[PDB]
RNA sequence: GAGACACGGUCCAGACUCCUACGGGAGGCAGCAGUGGGGAAUAUUGCACAAUGGGCGCAAGCCUGAUGCAGCCAUGCCGCG
RNA sequence: UACCCGCAGAAGAAGCACCGGCUAACUCCGUGCCAGCAGCCGCGGUAAUACGGAGGGUGCAAGCGUUAAUCGGAAUUACUG
RNA sequence: GUACGGCCGCAAGGUUAAAACUCAAAUGAAUUGACGGGGGCCCGCACAAGCGGUGGAGCAUGUGGUUUAAUUCGAUGCAACGCGAAGAACCUUACCUGGUCUUGACAUCCACGGAAGUUUUCAGAGAUGAGAAUGUGCCUUCGGGAACCGUGAGACAGGUG
RNA sequence: ACGACCAGGGCUACACACGUGCUACAAUGGCGCAUACAAAGAGAAGCGACCUCGCGAGAGCAAGCGGACCUCAUAAAGUGCGUCGUAGUCCGGAUUGGAGUCUGCAACUCGACUCCAUGAAGUCGGAAUCGCUAGUAAUCGUGGAUCAGAAUGCCACGGUG
RNA sequence: GCCCGGAUAGCUCAGUCGGUAGAGCAGGGGAUUGAAAAUCCCCGUGUCCUUGGUUCGAUUCCGAGUCCGGGCACCA
RNA sequence: AUAUUCUAA
RNA sequence: AGCGUCGAGUCGGCCUGCGCGGAAGA
RNA sequence: CGAUGUCGGCUCAUCACAUCCUGGGGCUGAAGUAGGUCCCAAGGGUAUGGCUGUUCGCCAUUUAAAGUGGUACGCGAGCUG
């Protein structure tokens, strides 16, 4: 964490080398992925400098005078500059507190059974109560569309659309695996279970909008129709061929005796066709971005593991854990939450253009 | 030819490599060394005919990558630090 | 050249595998069904003689391990049996 | 005992008969149990025979849940739920909010300075802080202590984590 | 500071679900008046008589008792006589208003008790389910621990049966 | 494009032809069970597709749309 | 007459 | 208008007449 | 309606220009090469196959280019069927 915002500094110097001079204004095309990558990371540089005026004090806190006796007296003068540079850790959290506009967007709260059967099923309920409740704390919409009961309680599947200011900006990071070991509710012995359950957070796609078909984006081809129908089937263009230029998508249509039914006909088809294969695309990239999210739900992929015995929850990705968990089951989720939105954008800040 | 259907002979055909004045020619490391390649992997383009053997010779000798030796490698066995 | 004699000075010369059982050799720290180990049985899920390091130990030693391959153990193709 | 091939068959199929791959077992008999909607024999308000309840009402009380700054922690089939608690207004109290302390509320050890105690005032929600009178006893080699209070250490105390 | 001190809050929250109790729905009863018959137990910062005052909870004054002595302390169901006459009642006593009492630095959150007023649900409880074999069940009072105060809980005690 | 039928609870369906809607399966609460089914008791559930009329009053009777299903779009 | 089921340390 | 200089007209709306473009086929 | 033979192919065409190529230009978000776009221009030129009765179309491979239309969608007293 400090050592990245170190990684700032690096990369704070080596941009700040032409300021009126003449290297970098030849072309302004690579001045502009220059110039607006400074101004980002200028903000925490500054902020970031001024702990690093702090830290160094606390060498030369201990003793200041010589001989212990007003040191302690002393100290609490420089106890109440610590208590100043916690603030500056406090506004380090803003300063990178993302500002991107898909972090605004609303999220889908999609949480499966894992390996556990009826217990990962609990286990699914439990995570769906504690992100319900972390929902309606910041104060979001949490409302089900899908739910699949387990037998002995919880959901084998909870699908949750979350609507709110800034959800997909704290959710995203709930995707994975989520390892949970304790003795179950369904179990006799009184032993030990590893279950998992998968919890995969999609942002909110701006619905789907079935566009006009821009008859410019079409070829329609008319042509003498085939078979039966004497003289008139022999001499009268009646079948049409509908070429859609954009997709390549092509229909024909020569099932009536008049070339406007046909006409009418093939438009409605292509419409039909159209839409039906964009929204084949939507589903195809949905399930390809959920099976990614999800992971296998075997215990061995996993984010975060969540020990009732130890009380302890362990993010796995941050090497983070707290003896918290009472509390995170409960919906405090801001102890797991803030920390990887730390070193998420501390990463992001320091790889851009690189 | 005593002996071969002949490793470093002949003829034919074939594929391959090379020379060519384009007419035509040349060649065969599964000897020793060595090169490329293949491969997990296997050595020096040494020295010498002094010894033993072989060819020819009356013999002296000449020839002998057989052989005797050297080089390289913990590859093994044995011995010693 | 073998071999012999002289000179100086410990001087120039120790590693490799293993230590849960089978199997000779045990503890501490780190990790927390992860990372990893593993010939078989298995070990590791926050008090690990089994993982990784360390200290100690055992076995071999200019080798030591690993892999491949063969017979053995296998009376598990049995002639012996 | 399957595939492929062969032979047989009207067919159904039969017959002869592999390999890859996979597991560290599979198996036989017997032993101790446990279990059976197996058998036999017994027992207990276990049923039956009775009597009175609970489940509906209002209240008490505990719990789950939900709520909350906090609703402290524990008990959760029988064998948790008027249970730990034989008694939460403060205290208790472990929780929350705010105000405070840092060898320290509670111990031992050392140095320094003071007898304790006693009344009284102000500020503060109080903790606490700042004053002012008021004593200077008890053991005594009248050198020293030990009755307990302050102040400074750093070994540690402290923790219903 | 996950240690320590303090004030104020919270553990008493309330769409709801369950367990355990209490009180009922009445006539084998209610109310009024009169009147019998227990056991066991506690008590010194304690139990507190008598007398006085108060509708009452209580208050004042104060004996006695570390108790087979004094106090708590009137047992109640029962019995006799009266009334009510099957009504949501002279059943039930929730809830709410007003006015008090006492404990306690302090009863707002959050005490118990008293008085006047108020007079809810409830007319014997679906599926189900609990206890009990005799001085038992059922029903009737009585005491104690904890405790300043704060039992319908608990632990004891007799009565009727 | 036209035509016939249909649109009623969460799903599949009755029903009514002027007033005052049901069923089964889901759903909820309780019970039974060590627990989940099955079972048992108690509950709730609809703007009767959308509009614009007629009407005192429309789920019901008109006239539009919308969605669904079933025809048909022919003689040549 | 009717009695199904019990993952995974 | 041209570039303060230069020395008579000048500017763009209205009413209306006739023309111009817009105007490619076996 | 006392008959004006109807698709496509074949043969043979002929005209228009709203030009596919070649010729001449303006503008270009025209550096060159190559394009875009619009104007002028009808002299000449303007695929062969696979599939399908096909017209159309898709495909292969060419070409400077494989123009768009009219002609009883030209052409059966010319062929095919
Ligand atoms: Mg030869
Ligand atoms: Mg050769
Ligand atoms: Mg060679
Ligand atoms: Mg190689
Ligand atoms: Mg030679
Ligand atoms: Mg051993
Ligand atoms: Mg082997
Ligand atoms: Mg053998
Ligand atoms: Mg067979
Ligand atoms: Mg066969
Ligand atoms: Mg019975
Ligand atoms: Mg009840
Ligand atoms: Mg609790
Ligand atoms: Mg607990
Ligand atoms: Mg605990
Ligand atoms: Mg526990
Ligand atoms: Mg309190
Ligand atoms: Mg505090
Ligand atoms: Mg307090
Ligand atoms: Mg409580
Ligand atoms: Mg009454
Ligand atoms: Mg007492
Ligand atoms: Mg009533
Ligand atoms: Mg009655
Ligand atoms: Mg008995
Ligand atoms: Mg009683
Ligand atoms: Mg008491
Ligand atoms: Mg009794
Ligand atoms: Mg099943
Ligand atoms: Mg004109
Ligand atoms: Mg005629
Ligand atoms: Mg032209
Ligand atoms: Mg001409
Ligand atoms: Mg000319
Ligand atoms: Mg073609
Ligand atoms: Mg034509
Ligand atoms: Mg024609
Ligand atoms: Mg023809
Ligand atoms: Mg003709």
């Amino acid at each position: 964490i400090v050592a990245k915002l170190e990684a700032l500094h690096e990369r704070h110097e080596e941009v700040q080398a032409l300021l009126g001079d003449a290297q970098t204004i030849a072309d302004q095309e690579r001045f502009r992925a220059l110039s607006r990558e400074y101004a980002q990371l200028s903000d925490v540089s500054r902020c970031f400098t001024d702990w690093q005026q702090v830290q160094e004090d606390i060498e030369t806190a201990q003793m200041m005078l010589d001989d212990p006796e007003m040191r302690e007296m002393a100290q609490d003068e420089l106890r109440e500059a610590k208590e100043k540079s916690e603030q500056l850790e406090q506004q380090l959290q803003v300063l990178l507190l993302p500002k991107d506009p898909d972090d605004e967007r609303n999220a889908f709260l999609e949480v499966r059974a894992g390996t556990g059967g009826d217990e990962a099923a609990l286990f699914a309920g439990d995570l769906f109560r504690m992100y319900s409740r972390y929902a309606e704390a910041r104060r979001w919409r949490v409302e089900i569309m899908s739910a699949s009961e387990g037998e002995h309680g919880g959901y084998k599947e909870i699908i949750a659309k979350i609507s709110g200011d800034g959800v997909y900006g704290r959710l995203k990071f709930e995707s994975g695996g989520h390892r949970v070991q304790r003795v179950p509710a369904t179990e006799s012995q009184g032993r030990i279970h590893t279950s998992a359950c998968t919890v995969a957070v999609m942002p909110e796609l701006p619905d789907a909008e079935l566009p006009d078909i821009n008859p410019a984006d079409l070829r329609i081809d008319t042509f003498r129709s085939s078979g039966a129908g004497g003289q008139h089937v022999n001499t009268t263009d009646s079948a049409i061929r509908i070429t859609h230029l954009p997709t390549g998508i092509v229909v024909e249509c020569q099932d009536e005796r008049s070339q406007h039914k046909n006409k009418a006909k093939a438009l409605s088809v292509l419409g039909a066709r159209i839409h039906a294969a964009e929204m084949a695309k939507r589903q195809q990239a949905e399930a390809s971005t959920r099976r990614n999210l999800l992971g296998s739900g075997d215990r061995s992929d996993r984010n975060r593991t969540y020990n009732f015995p130890q009380g302890r929850v362990t993010d796995h990705r941050i090497n983070l854990t707290l003896y918290r968990l009472d509390e995170v089951m409960e919906g405090k989720l801001d102890m797991l939450i803030e920390p990887i939105i730390q070193e998420h954008q501390a990463d992001q800040l320091a790889a851009l253009s690189e």
